[PDB]
């Protein structure tokens, strides 16, 4: 496949533009081009709904050569309203020696990052998506001798961990508030 770089980025509340770096790692070059859709929502069963317009979000390049072992960076815009909602887009990457879609989100201008860690679940209380994650001890030791999980908890759900043991006092919970990391447990 290509590498697009992070299946899902993160536009933060302080920032309107944000760059990702692909890479073309074999013998060929390659004919790409780049489309947007705006997301209900990240999840499954999200759908694609209308931008308010049709400069809320751009990208350059839309279309690109990109030749064998090289790299091109892409370029996105945020144009949209400063407001407290977040917003969701699917990033269409389309490749000829494969379609690819990816995740883009703006974390609301007016962000109020908060979250409540009670009983071993963390539930996100504020009105922008964090990046929560824990690290240590497997709890099943089928798992092996270290784990660690990963996910984007959205503003109001609530997440328990299943991998890591966090239970034992050897088990950590952090998360990223956009840009910064915060120690949870």
């Amino acid at each position: 496949m290509l590498d697009v770089g992070d299946i899902s980025s993160f536009m933060n509340s302080d920032s309107s533009t944000l760059s990702k770096t692909i890479q073309n790692s074999t013998d060929s070059g390659r004919l790409i081009n780049i489309r947007l859709e705006r997301l209900s929502s990240p999840l499954d069963d999200g759908q694609v709904i209308a931008m308010d317009k049709p400069d809320e979000l751009l990208l350059t390049p839309a279309s690109l050569l990109l030749p064998a072992q090289a790299s091109e960076v892409i370029r996105f815009f945020y144009k949209g309203p400063a407001d407290e909602k977040e917003r969701y887009y699917r990033i269409v990457w389309f490749d000829q020696a494969a379609r690819i879609g990816t995740i883009l989100v703006v974390a609301p201008r007016q962000a109020n990052y908060h979250f409540q860690y009670a009983n071993g679940s963390l539930t996100n209380t504020g009105n922008a998506t964090l990046r929560i994650l824990a690290y240590g001890p497997c709890l099943k030791a089928a798992n092996g001798k270290e784990c660690k999980e990963n996910y984007y908890l959205m503003p109001g759900k609530s997440r328990r961990f299943t991998r890591v043991d966090t239970a034992d006092n050897k088990g950590r919970v952090a998360l990223w508030q956009g840009d910064k990391f915060i120690p949870v447990k």
